[PDB]
RNA sequence: AUAACUCAAUUUGUAAAAAAGUUUUAGAGCUAGAAAUAGCAAGUUAAAAUAAGGCUAGUCCGUUAUCAACUUGAAAAAGUG
DNA sequence: CAATACCA
DNA sequence: TGTGGTATTG
DNA sequence: TTTACAAATTGAGTTAT
């Protein structure tokens, strides 16, 4: 009797009930509660409406900083419970004072100075040790015996910031000497073109305070005949981080673009290195060495030979150069500018001295507030340099210091503890314990370090001890925990469920895969009739002469070294293989390479051996672990090959196992899946065909082998944003097959609806910078304006044509064109993969196919260097070359057009998957599913076309109508479809020269609608003889349809969860809106919290005192329950009430009312919740149609379009009435509609496009939900927000379904 | 439609870490003047907190997902036009 | 208790 | 961006 | 801000059920 139709969003649920002749039923329903109503007519049509599904992604954040900070606080713990002893026997209440620091005086338990407990001493203090970084130097330096509490201060400040763990091994702070050391292993290998190192200040020239290129330049500048991109060049350029290219130098065919900064450089060396030789190491490996020294170089800037602590040195320079210079800038603004003075160094809020110390202004900001200054007055040009250096005015503890590495505060903690330790002797037992504080840290392949009460942790115990720094490798089972870390995420084989996979670089596995690819290949030479299979022995002959000596394997290779060296043959013609073969032995020649015994890998006894290898270097990447375990074969080979060894690895997992592979045995044959692959007589059967033949024991062995709606969609791959409507689109159809009478439907038609600039400005300065470009030098941009699309573009083609080869300009972009690779007439892709700017895009060739041949041979190569540089990716290459390969076939056109109205989307197949096995759950006489209802998939481009083509224009922001009018067309156009051709089931509906007929085909097949393209006025399917639709009748009901008044929109009612306010801590304040950041800190004295979010609102009936009498007052409000205070209030609401000051509570009558609660008052006015204190507008604007269709046309043949909309320009005035008069009713917002009025009878004079563009902001005036600010033409309307909830206690609160075609409504009049 | 492999791109989920920022306190302000108020000297650092907190007491957990109303029911869940 | 500006 | 909390203004 | 890891998914290709 019925269908249903659906459009799924991501904040949205449309939906339609459909009869027979595409009508949609109305009903009476019936009204529960305490009022009038009985009953109410409902059109089966409406949307549900609700707030973005958010990822899991902040909540991470947050927690993992969490366990950081109580580990932080912890390493303290353990560094004051080291000290406690002997810090009793000196003061007290050291550590008490320390711990009640931030307490006011008033509540202080002891004196008010933290380090010694007296005025005198503690200014004393300060005026030695200005900063901790002096103190730090002291105790590095100094022999004296020193005051346990200041090396207890400078330990802990140590530990508490202790520097990043991205180095590994040790560090020990030069550059001279290593630079004048490349110099010399160069000379000693370039005998005939020595280099002259004289009178080059090495130092002074690299550890400038410049770019990395600057700088290479600088050091070039000082080598005459020696250019930047020469071999010195690039060895000078390597240790200064850049990406150099040694192919040029060795004259090489491979680049040799190698970073050293890159994970993949220690392999691209050795790439590079097994070509040129290895008397070139040394030279690489100097470079290093002097990279490593220049980065120790930006960090320290202070002779080693001083102290033994430069990084305090450092920090100590830049305190006394920022006295010098704010000495001197004084004096100088005393002399020069003298009216500047206060605002300069008394001001906070104006940026200059005053706001960068006492203010909130930042270094930035600061010297952007003082450059104006420096540059008018006389006698500051070295501060203009520090200032154009960065370093002005510097403090120590400051945003760069994130390249500080652990090692050399370590450097300075183990130097003190040395220091002092010659007189303390609870230092000298305790030593490696605190060192061991600073430097241990949790793996990441451990976890937390829980005890059954974490869903996030899976580490394993070797013992029940409390774990501590110090014992942790004998307390933890590591070995288990990182096995426990990848297993827990990596899949079992399909086929053998309790088998694991395979590592993918495993030996085995690649026997398998280049064997599997190898069986289906065929031979044809001029002496046979019809193309062979290779034999067992040919395919062996193969592996070990060509697979098991190159990297790679070609079909010329196949060929020329194969066919012609060993089977005679001239010429060949070859099926199997596309220019080289995919699959590879790269495992085989890696070990070859790394122990040298071909032998030993050619032997099938030490399979199981080199299986559990490549496992070990698979599942580990820790080089101890990996060490360790892999000592069982110690024996079997050199120290030097078990080093190499212990570098190897790898990483990524298989798809099949090895009992899969080489396990499992055919009854019968006795031979393995692996033998087959190796030699089956004339078949040469596929893993594929293996599986599936029912002459063999495989496929009886794996079949013998061999979730709840929530989990289940919870577990789908995808957005949860999508997931969140996938859930609600399925509630929905309940509710709707319980509303009609439990009878399930015929069809149900489905649609699904199809920061950043951070990462545009990485890709673009990353590819300009492999592209050694200057660009960006010369043009500098901010990620900000990257969001332009013409200008990434042009950043992204280097200021390059990418069609023409020539520069562009950047001040005539307007001037240019962006076009699509693809044409869009196919291909509906708007994504930078399918665009590129250039001059005019008549350049590209035709415009009905991919950029022609020309176009491609002109440009291939810079389009290379751009997807060498990241600067377009894979498939936008090979879009753009497809000319070259026979550009778009007619399949592939057809294939596309296709692919404009068939739904391919994976998650869509698991909605559709879903909804079919919820309704058809029963099997018929042959055991088959019986199919009652049939789930139909569309892609909106059909409705979109639908409605461009017989005019049921949508307009999105005149209500949210729309969505519910496209679930009913959905419903309307998909069984009209499917009644029409059901050959189309099998394309459509869920469930198991001939090109150009496809493409016509599907390029017409929504032409049974049109009445001239000239068809007949009734359309009826052929074989049934079932009338599909009547264009005198059908449209009409349609139309009918959409102009229905009343549709059912309904809002999700949500409780809010999340943070429980603003993070920002505020300053002290006398106000009760501050909130305690801890128990004991009464925020007046210690500021604090502000602007909570209400979890829900709550309707409270009760008594309140009043005066000083306290005289028992009667009341009725709403109490906004914030998510801090839920779990209080929730565990006994009584109580919690009365704590507030609420007394006699009606428990009975407390209401909880989440956010958007709807309530009804007079005129059919609506109000939804927004808070406690404010509310939303809760009415639809019901535009006639009239209305939308005349909108439509006049702000965008087409001049009888033109004449509708001139002919009916009085539509204007109208649709204004319509607005006001809602606007009367509904919002209550006088003045705003007066300045609107107003401004539309200003511009009454604008042509009818611009007034009718305008007209379409004017309707977020009436628009459903919270208010928001729109400008008319050029006059801003602010918002006028309902800022009291009370008039809602009076009105009637309405209870909704899912559907909303269920009601209960309360008279609020208690 | 499905399976294995090659190349690339995207998305989801988890763990271990760094640097800032903010807040209160501690870095004896000095003179003149009864008084607000002037004139000048100064400033770079540190401690502690970083969701209130919880029991399960762990070097653990605390911001995702999920939620009309009513009848029941501790609760989970069923039922109701 | 408006119009209303600023904030995260 | 959008939108609910807050102090200020009257 | 940095590091380490797994799984789908899309889409250009080779071979199959
Ligand atoms: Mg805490
Ligand atoms: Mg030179
Ligand atoms: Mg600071
Ligand atoms: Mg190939
Ligand atoms: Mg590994
Ligand atoms: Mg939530
Ligand atoms: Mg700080
Ligand atoms: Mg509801």
């Amino acid at each position: 009797k019925y269908s249903i139709g659906l459009a799924i969003g991501t904040n949205s649920v449309g939906w339609a009930v459909i009869t027979d002749e595409y009508k949609v039923p109305s009903k009476k329903f019936k009204v529960l509660g305490n009022t009038d109503r009985h009953s109410i007519k409902k059109n089966l049509i409406g949307a549900l409406l609700f707030d973005s599904g958010e990822t899991a992604e902040a909540t991470r954040l947050k927690r993992t900083a969490r366990r950081r900070y109580t580990r932080r606080k912890n390493r303290i713990c353990y560094l004051q419970e080291i000290f406690s002893n002997e810090m009793a026997k000196v003061d007290d209440s050291f550590f008490h004072r320390l711990e009640e620091s931030f307490l006011v005086e008033e509540d202080k338990k002891h004196e008010r100075h933290p380090i010694f407990g007296n005025i005198v001493d503690e200014v004393a203090y300060h005026e030695k040790y200005p900063t901790i970084y002096h103190l730090r130097k002291k105790l590095v330096d100094s022999t004296d015996k020193a005051d346990l509490r200041l090396i207890y201060l400078a330990l802990a400040h140590m530990i508490k910031f202790r520097g990043h763990f991205l180095i590994e091994g040790d560090l020990n702070p030069d550059v001279d000497k290593l630079f004048i050391q490349l110099v010399q292993t160069y000379n000693q290998l370039f005998e005939e073109n020595p280099i002259n190192a004289s009178g080059v200040d090495a130092k002074a020239i690299l550890s400038a305070r410049l770019s990395k290129s600057r700088r290479l330049e600088n050091l070039i500048a000082q080598l005459p005949g020696e250019k930047k991109n020469g071999l010195f060049g690039n060895l000078i350029a390597l240790s200064l981080g850049l990406t150099p290219n040694f192919k040029s130098n060795f004259d090489l065919a491979e680049d040799a673009k190698l970073q050293l900064s890159k994970d993949t450089y220690d392999d691209d060396l050795d790439n590079l290195l097994a070509q040129i030789g290895d008397q070139y190491a040394d030279l690489f490996l100097a470079a290093k060495n002097l990279s490593d020294a220049i980065l120790l170089s930006d960090i320290l800037r202070v002779n080693t030979e001083i102290t033994k602590a430069p990084l305090s040195a450092s920090m100590i320079k830049r305190y006394d150069e920022h006295h010098q210079d704010l000495t001197l800038l004084k004096a100088l603004v005393r002399q020069q500018l003298p009216e500047k003075y206060k605002e300069i160094f008394f001001d906070q809020s104006k940026n200059g001295y005053a706001g960068y110390i006492d203010g909130g202004a930042s270094q930035e900001e600061f010297y952007k507030f003082i450059k104006p200054i420096l540059e008018k007055m006389d006698g500051t040009e070295e501060l203009l340099v520090k200032l154009n250096r960065e370093d002005l005015l510097r403090k120590q503890r400051t945003f760069d210091n994130g390249s500080i590495p652990h090692q050399i505060h370590l450097g300075e903690l183990h130097a003190i503890l040395r220091r002092q330790e010659d007189f303390y002797p609870f230092l000298k037992d305790n030593r490696e314990k605190i060192e061991k504080i600073l430097t241990f840290r949790i793996p990441y392949y451990v976890g937390p370090l829980a005890r059954g009460n974490s869903r996030f942790a899976w580490m394993t115990r070797k013992s029940e001890e409390t774990i501590t720094p110090w014992n942790f490798e004998e307390v933890v089972d590591k070995g288990a925990s990182a096995q426990s870390f990848i297993e827990r995420m990596t899949n079992f084989d399909k086929n053998l469920p309790n088998e694991k996979v395979l590592p993918k670089h495993s030996l085995l596995y690649e026997y398998f895969t280049v064997y599997n690819e190898l069986t289906k290949v065929k031979y044809v030479t001029e002496g046979m009739r019809k193309p062979a299979f290779l034999s067992g022995e040919q395919k062996k002959a193969i592996v070990d002469l060509l697979f098991k000596t190159n990297r790679k394997v070609t079909v010329k290779q196949l060929k020329e070294d194969y066919f012609k060296k060993i089977e005679c043959f001239d010429s060949v013609e070859i099926s199997g293989v596309e220019d080289r073969f995919n699959a590879s032995l790269g495992t085989y020649h890696d070990l070859l390479k790394i122990i040298k015994d071909k032998d030993f890998l050619d032997n099938e006894e030490n399979e199981d051996i080199l299986e559990d290898i490549v496992l070990t270097l698979t599942l580990f990447e820790d080089r101890e672990m990996i060490e360790e375990r892999l000592k069982t074969y110690a024996h079997l080979f050199d120290d030097k090959v078990m080093k190499q060894l212990k570098r190897r690895r790898y990483t990524g997992w298989g798809r099949l196992s090895r009992k899969l592979i080489n396990g499992i045995r055919d009854k019968q044959s006795g031979k393995t899946i692996l033998d087959f692959l190796k030699s089956d007589g004339f078949a040469n059967r596929n893993f594929m065909q293996l599986i599936h033949d029912d002459s063999l024991t495989f496929k009886e062995d794996i079949q013998k082998a061999q979730d709840s709606l929530h989990e289940h969609i919870a577990n789908l791959a995808g957005s949860p944003a999508i997931k969140k409507g996938i859930l609600q689109t399925v509630k929905v159809v309940d509710e709707l097959v319980k509303v009609m009478g439990r009878h399930k439907p015929e069809n149900i038609v489905i649609e699904m609806a199809r920061k950043n600039s951070r990462e545009r400005m990485k890709r673009i300065e990353e590819g300009i910078k492999e592209l050694g470009s200057q660009i960006l030098k010369e043009h500098p941009v901010e990620n900000t304006q990257l969001q332009n699309e013409k200008l990434y573009l042009y950043y992204l083609q280097n200021g390059r044509d990418m069609y023409v080869d020539q520069e562009l300009d950047i001040n005539r972009l307007s001037d240019y064109d962006v076009d699509a690779i693809v044409p869009q007439s196919f291909l509906k892709d708007d994504s930078i993969d399918n665009k590129v700017l250039t001059r005019s895009d008549k350049n590209r060739g035709k415009s009905d196919n991919v950029p022609s041949e020309e176009v491609v041979k002109k440009m291939k190569n810079y389009w290379r260097q751009l997807l060498n540089a990241k600067l377009i990716t894979q498939r936008k290459f090979d879009n753009l070359t497809k000319a070259e390969r026979g550009g778009l076939s007619e399949l592939d056109k057809a294939g596309f057009i296709k692919r404009q109205l068939v739904e391919t989307r994976q998650i869509t197949k698991h909605v559709a998957q879903i909804l079919d096995s919820r309704m058809n759950t029963k099997y018929d006489e042959n055991d088959k599913l019986i199919r009652e209802v049939k789930v139909i998939t569309l892609k909106s481009k059909l409705v979109s076309d639908f409605r461009k083509d017989f005019q049921f224009y949508k307009v999105r922001e005149i209500n949210n109508y729309h969505h519910a009018h496209d679930a009913y067309l959905n419903a309307v156009v998909g069984t009209a479809l499917i009644k029409k051709y059901p050959k189309l089931e099998s394309e459509f509906v869920y469930g198991d020269g001939k090109a150009t007929a496809k493409y016509f085909f599907y390029s017409n097949i929504m032409n049974f609608f049109k009445t001239e393209i000239k068809r007949p006025l009734i359309e009826t399917n052929g074989e049934t003889g079932e009338i599909v639709w009547d264009k005198g009748r059908d449209f009409a009901t349609v139309r009918k349809v959409l102009s229905m008044p009343q549709v059912n929109i309904v809002k999700k009612t949500e409780v809010q969860t999340g943070g429980f306010s603003k993070e920002s801590i505020l300053p002290k304040r006398n106000s009760d809106k501050l909130i305690a950041r801890k128990k004991d800190w009464d925020p007046k004295k210690y500021g604090g919290f502000d602007s909570p979010t209400v979890a829900y609102s709550v309707l409270v009936v009760a008594k309140v005192e009043k005066g000083k009498s306290k005289k028992l007052k009667s009341v009725k409000e709403l109490l906004g329950i914030t998510i801090m205070e839920r779990s209080s209030f929730e565990k006994n609401p009584i109580d919690f009430l009365e704590a507030k000051g609420y007394k006699e509570v009606k428990k009975d009558l407390i209401i909880k009312l989440p956010k958007y609660s709807l309530f009804e008052l007079e005129n059919g006015r609506k109000r939804m919740l927004a808070s406690a204190g404010e509310l939303q507008k809760g009415n639809e604007l019901a535009l006639p149609s009239k209305y939308v269709n005349f909108l439509y046309l006049a702000s965008h043949d087409n001049e009888q379009k033109q004449l509708f909309v001139e002919q009916h320009k009085h539509y204007l005035d109208e649709i204004i009435e319509q607005i006001s008069e809602f606007s009367k009713r509904v919002i209550l917002a006088d003045a705003n509609l007066d300045k609107v009025l107003s401004a539309y009878n200003k511009h009454r004079d604008k042509p009818i496009r611009e007034q009718a563009e305008n007209i379409i902001h004017l309707f977020t005036l009436t628009n459903l939900g919270a208010p928001a600010a729109f400008k008319y033409f050029d006059t801003t309307i602010d918002r006028k927000r309902y800022t009291s909830t009370k008039e809602v206690l009076d009105a009637t609160l309405i209870h909704q379904s899912i559907t909303g075609l269920y009601e209960t409504r309360i008279d609020l009049s208690q």
